């Protein structure tokens, strides 16, 4: 069976012919992938920075249902949840192994467990998220906004500790959110929140691409250039209830952003940066005390997660039309070895989201 | 009227006659002071680390009620709630100053507003809370508990986030608490854990004092000397849910704690750190995100949080006698001026509580 | 200025030219009226079943603001929240009449408050919902959708009482809700509750009309002709984690539907019962105590769920075509009064909504 | 060993040998009976009125830890909780059988498991909740109260729904609550929630008994003679927050305190009546809806809502030391054979809890 297949923790990817017999099986449900996506986590695997002589890459599918099998009809457009539990926490009994309290749960192409980059996978429909076939195109996105919208439902459930978080008229529309890098994560954010009615500023040091600037208008979201700093930013818009490092760099952004934060405010740690050591001194840290802020490490979505976001991925077909249309920045056939192994390897400039296509 | 007296933003202080027609009422219930408190930010404020010439000094205050007004009688005992609102934002609408959003709150004998280490005063029927005279000797503890009070139901209104952080028998009993620094609020913080039912580890470094051993072996605490860090408790404890920095010591502090910090877990900043800058590099911080941990500050208790207050202070009477005997640790009369401004100006080495007795 | 009008509590509606110094303006934004929707409620103020000579009717209105003010363009649309505050209560204060505590709130079109069925009116920004240009024709289901979003919402709240209510699989999916009464009410619910996940049972006392079949058909719904009562259900599917009563009905419904709640379960009261008595007998009421039963009304939506419904209504577009094309049966022209006096007098059978148009 | 034993369904009781072999084991610690407790349940059975010949009586027990295990101390008192998890459903397995989906649990002296008037039993440290020598006296109280406990903290967590339940002051103190029904049951309702700082009014078909009319002045609650209607207490005092039924009479009473209930009020259904049929009109249903009512059943406490009766029964010494004292009306010898079987087949009018000492 065609599967595209690492070695972890060394270095290396290939696209070839594999024995369908030593491949991981989850279920009864036979699902023969239509697309992959691949982000920056497959990137660091297939580069080596993170009985089997090998894993099956990726964690982003969407598959059709080859036979009806319960609830599940021949046909259908399925995607996978991609982490899977430990078996003996009360967070992964509940369906929620995002809170594992044992690590010890697999991560579809990660970690434990083969992935989805492959002709066919069985799987149980207990782990199957249905796609509309009227997002097919897009809903590959389903799995990263799944990862966002377990992330914003965190913050609002945190900040039910605020005795009155919401505004004058009974909503959130009032409250800013700084979202700190863009790429398909920062982007996801600044469209989340924009329709659950938050102001957003995006921030990076530089102008915005055409992508960018289509997310600016459209969702009538604010932008700032960051390249030399917050003051300006700071000087002029006051401070925000909501951060997001939405960025994989430096930790010393977080030095840059707190200051940024308002009363009662959250920072919300979603980036994995990779280089720094960011000093905060008692200052600082006092201030954090005083005006009841919280830094919130957020990761991993779930099943509920998945769903919310094919209803907000169709949403965004009638609200952001032209956003939507460019959350897809191409598709490379599985059969294209020479393209395929070079998206696998790495990021172009300006990317959202490659899908892989099997045929 | 004799009144302790302070000019900030000057050090000093002063016990003398003033005119109590310059001095700020509150309402129409007259309330005659029978004990103060006294803790570290009066120490704070005296020292100067922080048409009228002075402030009234004093947040913490037992009075008794000097004529029967509504559903106050004659001869109550009252304490009044030390923070109070900006009359601005929507906190402060709901009786919630402790999160309010424009900073423009009073707080009693340390800013905008007299306070209570004066021989009576006038007081709104809203800003009371009930003494019962059955606590009438530890009930000056209800102020400071209350910050912790607070402190506790916000840990445990974030942890809801979790899908389930209960036990195995439906109670936090398998909980870990890290208390860090052990005077009134490190011991006010793990009496209260205690009678929620979570395990607690008391750290200092040194070894316990006599009160703290009372603690200890009254309440089935355990502690753990922290003079040559952690690494010791982390081997053979392991990690902790909950870790409360109670130290209004160097940031550096948190370097040392939050490698013990366990999965789901909360950093609680309590105390107001003084000196220090603390580095927190990509591994950690990644970490926190890996495994949902939060990090959040806790300040201020409002009026429900008093009430809280002096129920577990009146059950401590009954579960944890030794303890709740040895919560003060002096009084000093109003009239003893050497020995009173001497302990306004300085703590004692394990003291918990200095009363002001007026008489 | 042409106005639609009633003078409750008598019967009659006239659209006539009335004064417009007459009618009550709530700000300083000039909308001028696009679409009104026509319910229930319109109806029975019409028929008599419900300073000024009369008041202008409706309370379902899209508008285009005339001029670009802050936050609102010029040819903008916006949709008003008709239940406004009593000025006094703290639920009113923070945006939330629906929760008022003095029932001294205004309803337009209703009651206190001039309606939206006139030409133009002058509001605060406030109380306006944007409505995209991309839902033009559906938005106007935004207002009667906004009091089903904030009951979901409600339903969902208080079931957080349950320790785990969640499924196997982290969502809601195996959860089932019976909506009793179709149409408009009974068709919203099913569509808002089918995008939740959870599955869904239709009961009327007759076979589906093609409108319902529609919506049955593409969302995946369960249909009961409850014709002979709700034995043959109960029997076949057994019991029901919430129950909506959907219906205008006799009372004694409730009497017929309660027997298939299920253990931990909700009834959610929505419907506006309009005669009858119904007996609970000891019997099934020890019962409820036993198995933690809650019994909840359900009214009004606000501001927030105004915005939630507007993203709802967008994603039908894409999930469910058939059926979002359905929930307008008709539009009439404001100008055609024969017709006009028509629908506003009497529902025809299968209505979902009529539609007023402005020209 | 000595054991009470009865038949279900048959009436009657006898205190006699048993066969330990017979006889239930949950667990590895053994647990020496010293004190049981008596209620309306056990009077039931006895009275014939709700693999093994026989079944041990009684759910409410104080028993001695004979060897020092994990956790336990030889000599430690403990208390069961009674009612056990049915293996299955995820509210079992998380604790919590209160809200047991398949209604397959076992509830200790009622219900598929052997109770705890007996000499001694075997159980799991799980269920064994840790009892203070310094409660000692009252401490049988615990089982009772944590069903009380459940019920308050659900109806605290239900009224998160409403966007600002809490009072000018931050505080619940301006809810009122109607308890009907002043036995053991009434009485704690009234404790707790004088505890907790809302305005209580009893209410009964007669004049206070002197043990009630203590807990009415000691603790600032407020009497209604209920023998001829509500329609005074409407009058005088207006409608209430929270209205709870400690009846077990009439479901008519239900009728009767309906109209009394205050907008975004909760019925709190908690007694199980024993007779009748009330009828719901749709003129109190509609107002229901209209004013964002809610009625809940409420059954059974669990581990944590033991504990926390711990810590209210513990400030009870202090706070109402002449209440507590009159918790325990008298003990009986389980050699008192003739007395036992009194006390076990009837309640004395006045009574608050019988307690049973084995010597
Ligand atoms: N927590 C979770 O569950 C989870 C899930 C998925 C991903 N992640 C992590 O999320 C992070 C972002 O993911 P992604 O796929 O969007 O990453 P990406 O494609 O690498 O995008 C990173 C964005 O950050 C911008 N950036 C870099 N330095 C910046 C700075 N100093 N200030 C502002 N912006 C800066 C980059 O700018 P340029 O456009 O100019 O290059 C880019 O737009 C990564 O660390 C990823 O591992 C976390
Ligand atoms: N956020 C709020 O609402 C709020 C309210 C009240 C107070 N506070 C702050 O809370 C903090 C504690 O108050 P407090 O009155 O208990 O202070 P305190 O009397 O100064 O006690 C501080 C404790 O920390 C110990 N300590 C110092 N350095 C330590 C270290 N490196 N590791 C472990 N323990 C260390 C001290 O040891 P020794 O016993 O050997 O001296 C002492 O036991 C202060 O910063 C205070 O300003 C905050
Ligand atoms: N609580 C709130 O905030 C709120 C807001 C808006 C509306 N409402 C109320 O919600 C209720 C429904 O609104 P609507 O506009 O959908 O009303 P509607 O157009 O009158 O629809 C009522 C539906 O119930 C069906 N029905 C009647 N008796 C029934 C029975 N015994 N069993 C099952 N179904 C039965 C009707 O059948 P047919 O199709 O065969 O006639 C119809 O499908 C009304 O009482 C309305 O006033 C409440
Ligand atoms: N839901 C649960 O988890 C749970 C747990 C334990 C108990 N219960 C139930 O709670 C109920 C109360 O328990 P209990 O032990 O307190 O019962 P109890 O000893 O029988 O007390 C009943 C009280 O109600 C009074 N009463 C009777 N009719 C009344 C009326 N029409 N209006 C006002 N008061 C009236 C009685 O008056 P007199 O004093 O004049 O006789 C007595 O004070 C019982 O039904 C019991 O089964 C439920
Ligand atoms: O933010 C948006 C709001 O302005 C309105 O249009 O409702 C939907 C939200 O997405
Ligand atoms: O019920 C739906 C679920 O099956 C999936 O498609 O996600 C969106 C939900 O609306
Ligand atoms: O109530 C607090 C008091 O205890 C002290 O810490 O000073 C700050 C106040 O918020
Ligand atoms: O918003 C509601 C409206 O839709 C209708 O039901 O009339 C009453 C209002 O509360
Ligand atoms: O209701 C009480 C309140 O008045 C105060 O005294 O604090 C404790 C509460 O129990
Ligand atoms: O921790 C305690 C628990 O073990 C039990 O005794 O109930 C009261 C709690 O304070
Ligand atoms: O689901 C997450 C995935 O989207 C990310 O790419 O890697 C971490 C996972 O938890
Ligand atoms: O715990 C409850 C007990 O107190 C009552 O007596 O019987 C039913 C149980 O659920
Ligand atoms: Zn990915
Ligand atoms: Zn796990
Ligand atoms: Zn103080
Ligand atoms: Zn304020
Ligand atoms: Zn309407
Ligand atoms: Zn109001
Ligand atoms: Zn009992
Ligand atoms: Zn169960």
């Amino acid at each position: 069976m065609k599967a595209i297949i690492v070695k972890p923790p060394n270095a290396g990817v290939q696209v070839k012919d594999v024995d369908e017999k030593k491949l991981d099986s989850y279920g009864k449900i036979k699902i023969r992938t239509i697309y992959n996506g691949i982000c920056g986590a497959d990137r660091e695997i297939v580069n080596g920075k993170l009985g089997k002589d090998f894993l099956v890459l990726g964690h982003e599918a969407i598959g059709v249902v080859e036979e009806s099998y319960h609830g599940f009809s021949q046909g259908d457009l399925v995607m996978p949840v991609n982490r899977r539990g430990c078996g003996i926490c009360r967070n992964c009994l509940v369906g929620r192994p995002d809170f594992c309290e044992t690590g010890e749960f697999g991560e579809a192409g990660i970690h434990k467990m083969d992935g989805f980059m492959r002709e066919w996978w069985y799987d149980d429909p207990k782990y199957l998220v249905k796609i509309p076939k009227s997002i097919e195109d897009i809903g590959i996105l389903a799995q990263p906004l799944a990862d966002i919208e377990k992330s914003i439902e965190e913050i609002l459930e945190v900040q039910k500790r605020v005795p009155v978080w919401t505004c004058d008229d009974g909503t959130l529309n009032c409250r800013k959110v700084l979202v700190v890098g863009t790429g398909p994560i920062g982007v996801l954010f600044t469209l989340l929140f924009r329709t659950y009615g938050l102001e957003v500023w995006m921030a990076n040091r530089r102008e915005p691409t055409e992508v960018e600037q289509t997310v600016i208008e459209e969702t009538k979201t604010n932008y700032y250039n960051s390249s030399n700093g917050y003051d300006k930013l700071k000087d002029s818009v006051g401070k925000f209830d909501v951060i997001i490092d939405a960025t994989g760099a430096d930790v010393n952004i977080l030095g840059n952003v707190i200051p940024l934060l308002g009363r009662n405010g959250v920072l919300g740690l979603f980036g994995f940066s990779t280089s720094g050591s960011v000093p905060l001194d008692y200052k600082t840290l006092q201030e954090i005390v005083h005006t009841n802020k919280t830094i919130i490490g957020l990761v991993n979505g779930q099943k509920p997660h998945f769903q919310q976001a094919v209803v907000h991925l169709a949403s965004w077909k009638t609200l952001y039309p032209k956003a939507a249309k460019m959350l897809i920045t191409k598709t490379v056939s599985i059969n294209d070895e020479k393209e395929l192994l070079k998206v696998l390897r790495e990021k172009e400039h300006g990317e959202i989201k490659i899908r892989i296509l099997w045929e």
